[PDB]
């Protein structure tokens, strides 16, 4: 998954059939219940991984601060784990103990199983639980971005960024469980691997051009290189800081010639482009700003509304805030975070 991807979570709540949510929400991704305490297994299961694409499995922790009590969890956990998926994710929301270093503990070690037989540990909760019961601060020190946490604000159904739940190392968003539970990526998943450069880069007077292992070079094409997009002119060198249609969509070459995905800066413009690099045109919503965006004929407009307040306020190309409000009532465009 990928900055601003959606996902859904389902327990025997759900029922037998989810792919009536799946439609609603546009994915099929999910994470999936599997377990809690060392005896409970979610019957709906099998039938839930079987309409879905699951990007992981949790588990509901019962073992408050009882470091052993959360190894038995974690192998129950494991043990029934049905499928090779990224995440398992450490539901962590009841029965703490009354020592939040103990608990802190707990979830380590529980995280650390989770790691160990190869996966990458997720910390679920909601904040104030969280800054009562544990100190997430150590959970970060080892295990890096992540923290998967609630915050609905008003659990209307939509993201509503005002009531971003703030922590550091947030990969996933827990939006709101209104009809049920909705998700949005922060952090795009870590690469499994050092992505191969199979060549050299080289400069010349002209710019950046890429000899490949067998001395040849791309020119008039796209060329994915350590990972990353690149265009290369008709000569071999790569586009920096410049527009480029290609099969009637748009996509911007940045400074350093990556091909831009989600939120970039051209100049002192916000444009958005989804993750296959190509813009996206319409209203969508940079956290609490909104961007109509429109590319027609090439003519690149990036239109931008500053929320205030209650209201969202027109601003110019020279950056001047209109006096007035142009609306309070928010357009039904895509919806982003980072």
């Amino acid at each position: 998954v990928k900055k601003n991807d959606l996902f859904v979570d389902v327990s025997s709540h759900n029922g037998y059939d989810i792919t009536g949510i799946l439609e609603q929400m546009g994915t099929t991704n999910t994470i999936i219940k599997i377990s809690e305490s060392t005896t409970y297994l979610n019957p709906c299961l099998s039938a839930q991984v079987e309409q879905s694409n699951p990007i992981g499995f949790y588990h509901f922790a019962r073992f408050g601060g009882d470091v052993a009590e959360a190894e038995r969890e974690a192998q129950f956990f494991l043990d029934n784990v049905p499928m090779q998926v990224k995440y398992l994710v450490l539901d962590y929301q009841d029965d703490p103990s009354g020592d939040a270093q103990a608990n802190t503990n707990a979830c380590l070690r529980f995280m650390q199983m989770i790691a160990d037989a190869g996966y990458k540990p997720i910390y679920y909760s909601y904040k104030p639980f969280t800054h009562d019961n544990v100190d997430y601060q150590q959970i970060l020190a080892q295990f890096p971005n992540s923290l998967w946490i609630a915050g609905y604000g008003l659990n209307d159904g939509t993201a509503n960024f005002e009531y971003f739940p703030s922590m550091d190392g947030i990969r996933w968003w827990q939006y709101s469980s209104n009809p049920f539970d909705k998700n949005i990526v922060l952090l795009d998943d870590e690469e499994d691997d050092k992505p191969k450069t199979a060549g050299t880069w080289k400069q010349d007077s002209k710019g950046w051009w890429f000899r490949r292992n067998n001395g040849s070079f791309p020119y008039n094409k796209w060329e994915k290189i350590g990972g990353v997009w690149y265009y290369f002119d008709s000569k071999g060198y790569c586009l920096t800081s410049e527009w480029l249609k290609d099969n009637e969509k748009w996509y911007y070459l940045k400074d350093n010639g990556a091909m831009a995905t989600g939120w970039v800066l051209v100049g002192s413009e916000w444009y958005y482009m989804d993750d296959s690099g190509a813009m996206v045109t319409g209203w969508v919503k940079y956290k609490n700003n909104w961007y109509y965006m429109t590319n027609e004929r090439g003519n690149m407009v990036s239109n931008e509304f500053i929320k205030s307040g209650k209201g969202w306020y027109f601003m110019n190309t020279n950056g001047e805030l209109a006096d007035n409000p142009s609306f309070t009532k928010e357009p039904d465009g895509l919806i982003t975070v980072a």
